[PDB]
């Protein structure tokens, strides 16, 4: 996996409620979290297709 696949979601600093896909490394799985809005990380994706591709492995 990318390094960056294995770093918790980042809610960040805003106050937003956009619910966005992060992969979870300990399941296995691409799941949602809830994004503020501002200040995205990478493990961050608007689409489970996206999280899969970059984060789900060969």
């Amino acid at each position: 996996r990318p390094d960056f696949c294995l770093e918790p979601p980042y809610t960040g600093p805003c106050k937003a409620r956009i619910i966005r896909y992060f992969y979870n490394a300990k399941a296995g799985l691409c799941q949602t979290f809830v994004y503020g809005g501002c200040r995205a990380k990478r493990n961050n994706f608007k689409s489970a297709e996206d999280c899969m591709r970059t984060c789900g492995g060969a």
